């Protein structure tokens, strides 16, 4: 694996790295795994560069998704709106390494975390790729992790015992539920990254004093054209699950920490003016009558981010190794499904 | 063919979205593995914003990353059509009214001064690709390996194969490589195609002196020696695939850039690449220049091997119509003629 990094930094990359001999090669591990493995790959600090190659990046293994993915990672690349691409083969990417770290859960709620997240993720929206735009992905997605589920058997009690759980609430005749309330819930189609967590928000180095420039946002493998409603709707879910719980089931779920309406309002306040230049000309009035019925909007596809999340997690219960109390996580999701109908009145 | 009207109101935006079945255009460009053709909108329909009257399908047919990662970069500089939608049996692209370059126009000194000029941009692009120049030797190895074990039904094809054959071209590939490897050549982002079939002349541009005309067709592109690209572009002043009758091609080897020409077209060329060559000597400046003619008329003869071993194994495989065994024969008897005229 070292030489094998080493051949692909060796011949991908411009400068100094063109000769370097493999007894001059730095490597570390950023991330292991089973995929997607992680890798920083550096020169010597006594090796001058020749021009203005790198002198540090990020080695990513991954243990129509790959062309899609790569377009996708190479036009936001050009754009200066996620790492540079420096090298792209059959078994991975060179891509620039940015010196920085990831949000925790309780920084979304900063003020100006938040209204930094709000304006990244508008101009997210108003891009033009070339995908798909039908918003065929949130239902196509739904009904293809939902099918899969009814075909799971465990052999394990306590899985066994969450699994009917969970299918007692009859997911199919739920689903439906949820389509006709999404139908009467207009939602412009927008590019979205369909998976903004902490985890993919970036707090880089140097800029932590700046107020509106210190966030940029990672790993759009999940995105697509959908319901601007379900990526808005999807980062407010996320406030009240925080990951990094170093015990079974390696989560925390706290419906107290969903924003509250003023929390959503300072994050919507942000989006708006961001997304329509000229928002902030418009009639007081006006601009109330759109951020309230945004509000709805959003807190209606929240309802779909529990759903959909909920289901992957059960599939991933039957099919991945990684510790993480899936079963666990899809109840706490289905758990807030419910309570957030209850909030709404539907 | 409803395909194609699907892929245009899925992947494109504003009044192709509402577009009803029964006013959508299609007409074809180019039939057979890459199928051309033309979508466009009702005459009186408006356009709700950006979106093209009209765009450009093209269908892969019978054969993917590497490829459309290239195209979307080009995109996004400018330096190629548009792109507007991906998908596993093809993309759409932006539609530009132009016309493709006649062989002859290749020799117009306007034309091949900015033929130059594009060509040294092409080359000092930075791209997300293998810097090796592994790629010149490694193809003309694969099509050799080919070429040694095809088998012909028809005798004609038989016939004119021994005799290719017979050159021993396994030796004379290696005859190529001690010439090339005592050749220096600067390893550079090289189109490897750029014939007049891949230029287009683009359309109300006719009257500017220096910005008519956009390459295109990167398909064969990598880093490569830039005496590749150009010695290439060279040999394609020789060869016109317009000719209508059997065997398709025409072949003229007087019509070789003169030395006259060629150094218009490095002149053109080196104060485009390298940012320091306008302000050397008259000197300094003939140095260089003298040096790359050696340089790329060596390299012309990678050119004339790589695409007659090309040609050999399409002639197996390919349904168009060409005659793809004289070509190959064609491109061996200009490699040969280019030695004797090097003394090499």
């Amino acid at each position: 694996t070292r030489r094998r990094a080493y051949l692909w930094c060796k011949e991908f990359l411009p400068g100094a790295w063109r000769g370097l001999r493999e007894d001059e090669f730095h490597i570390s591990v950023i991330r292991g795994g089973l995929s997607n493995m992680l890798f920083q790959c550096s020169l010597p600090d006594t090796t001058a560069t020749l021009g203005d190659e790198p002198r540090k990046v990020l080695l990513r293994l991954y243990g129509e998704a790959m062309v899609l993915e790569s377009v996708m990672f190479a036009i936001l690349a050009e754009r200066s709106l996620g790492p540079k691409l420096y090298g792209i083969f059959p078994q991975g990417r060179l891509e620039q390494f940015i010196p920085s770290r990831r949000l925790d859960t309780e920084e979304l709620s900063l003020p100006d975390i938040s209204a930094e997240i709000a304006e990244k993720m508008a101009t997210f929206h108003g891009m033009k790729m070339p995908f798909n735009k039908e918003p065929k992905w949130l239902f196509g997605t739904m009904e293809k992790y939902l099918k899969e589920v009814l075909r799971i058997k465990f052999t394990e009690e306590s899985r066994i015992k969450k699994l009917h759980k969970l299918l007692s609430y009859n997911l199919p005749l739920e689903l439906e539920n949820l389509r006709s309330l999404l139908e009467s819930t207009p939602s412009p189609v927008v590019f979205c990254h369909n998976d903004c967590q902490e985890g993919n928000i970036l707090l880089l180095e140097g800029r932590e004093n700046s107020e509106k420039q210190k966030l940029m946002l990672i790993d759009f493998e999940y995105s697509s054209y959908n319901y601007r409603g379900f990526d808005i709707g999807n980062h407010f879910c996320e406030w009240m699950y925080d990951y990094s719980y170093e015990k079974y089931p390696f989560f925390r779920a706290n419906i107290r920490k969903y924003p509250t309406k003023k929390q959503q309002l300072h994050f919507i306040s942000s989006y708006l003016p961001a997304f329509q230049n000229d928002f902030e000309n418009l009639s007081t009035e006006e601009k109330s009558i759109i951020k309230e019925e945004m509000l709805l909007e959003v807190n209606r596809f929240a309802l779909a981010s529990h759903f959909l999340w909920g289901l992957w997690s059960i599939v991933q219960a039957k099919i991945s190794s990684i510790e993480f109390g899936y079963m666990d996580y899809a109840q706490a999701r289905f758990d807030a499904y419910f309570h957030q109908k209850r909030k709404l009145g539907v």
